[PDB]
């Protein structure tokens, strides 16, 4: 290339496009949503309601821990009896898009996601630096933030160029 | 790109590491924890899988076959594309995702041929490159099929350099259509 590019950027570029703008332009047509309820073995929705969306667009709130290493856990602990897995089928895919929701009786508060993808990041440092330059006065600590950070702009960036209205907040834990 | 904080990579690394880690080795990682496969036989008219076809998966495991067209500007269109009768969709729930993975099969009656995705994380690799380069600059001398080459040669090289870093299955072929 001619441009220095950071590994998060294209992984930015990829969540924005095949994930959230997905998401989004599957609410601004289907205006609904697949809630899950009970679920056979083999991880099969059985009991499936039907929640319709509204213009008062619940917020995606992406959240990301500082310890990206921590990422593929932090998947299968935020999952709890208070939250429930959400699906929708857009014509983008053929397999839908599965996003976490709190539900308060029946009222979705907020739809989460923890960026699987922000781990590739994380591995790719790893790969890129030795292990002795890593352990080194902090250095792999300040390359993870950098990755966040730059992968929390480029969504920024992307959704200025868009000109889209913000649909989604960015937290890190 | 090192010594320093000045490290530049090309856009299609970081996807190929998060396709390998994130895709490719979950499936094997299902594959090798006795996960077996659910064939979609029968949908209703939302796309919800009425009849599904538990399938066993025996150590000569199937090929996962990465399949890329060369007009990477029109991946998101061929994904919808291969999504025919002569195919079918099979799902696998593996213990890392709350989520189950979603591929397509080729089936000879009741056997498994093969298991082939097209890499949608690659796309982004065309996105990231539409959005660092002038139109000027991208129309001047092929200078973007160039660029799309590169980035589909990178994606099948960091693979490859992955595998190589942990275990050759060579779980997977590569081909550019
Ligand atoms: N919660 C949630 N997040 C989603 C969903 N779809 C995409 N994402 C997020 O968006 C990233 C980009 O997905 P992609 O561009 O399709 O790029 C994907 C895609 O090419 C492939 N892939 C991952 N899972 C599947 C799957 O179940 N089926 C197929 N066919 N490909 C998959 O691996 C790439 C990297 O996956 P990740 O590292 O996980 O990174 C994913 C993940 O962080 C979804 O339905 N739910």
């Amino acid at each position: 290339f001619n441009y220095t590019v950071l590994p998060s950027t294209s992984l930015a570029v990829g969540y924005y496009y095949n994930f959230l703008r997905e998401i989004l332009e599957a609410f601004n047509n289907q205006k609904s949503i697949q809630i899950i309820l009970e679920r056979d073995r083999t991880g099969k929705p059985t009991k499936t309601i039907d929640y319709e969306i509204k213009k008062p667009y619940p917020t995606i709130e992406i959240r990301v821990p500082q310890n990206l290493a921590s990422l593929k856990k932090e998947v299968l602990t935020w999952n709890t009896s208070e939250y429930k897995q959400i699906f929708i089928n857009a014509a983008s895919r053929t397999y839908p898009f599965f996003l976490q929701g709190e539900f308060k009786e029946d009222q979705i508060l907020s739809i989460f996601d923890i960026p699987t993808t922000l781990y590739a990041s994380y591995l790719t440092i790893k790969e890129l630096f030795t292990d002795s330059f890593l352990k080194t006065q902090n250095n792999e600590r300040k390359l993870i933030n950098k990755e966040i950070r730059n992968f929390e702009r480029t969504l920024s960036k992307l959704i200025d160029d868009t000109i889209e209205e913000k649909f989604y907040k960015f937290t890190i834990y």
